[PDB]
């Protein structure tokens, strides 16, 4: 199981899914969290394979804590575009200016 192991840890891609609707239910719903929109659109520019839609999204995938709500989640985003389907695990710290890159 667990299939995007970043930093080290092992999360479930099932349990990212959940995580993945948290950021989208929030995207759809038109509210926010913390004070500063953390589920955004991502263009993507680096270079991914990706295979679900153009208008992407990022939100912070936990696997211990809950929701984005209080803290500082950064490197570890699982993207998405409207359906919590699942552009790909990206991270936001191994790469120069955090950049997103799948988790490898």
């Amino acid at each position: 199981a667990c299939d995007y192991t970043c930093g080290s840890n092992c999360y479930s891609s099932s349990d990212v899914s959940t995580a993945q609707a948290a950021g989208y239910q929030l995207h759809e719903d038109g509210e926010t969290v913390g004070s500063n929109s953390y589920p955004h659109k991502y263009n993507n520019y680096e270079g991914f394979d990706f295979s679900v839609s153009s208008p992407y999204y990022e939100w912070p995938i936990l696997s211990s804590g809950d929701v984005y709500s209080g803290g500082s989640p950064g490197a570890d985003r699982v993207v998405f575009n409207e359906n919590n389907q699942l552009a790909g695990v990206i991270t936001h710290t191994g790469a120069s200016g955090n950049n997103f890159v799948e988790c490898t």
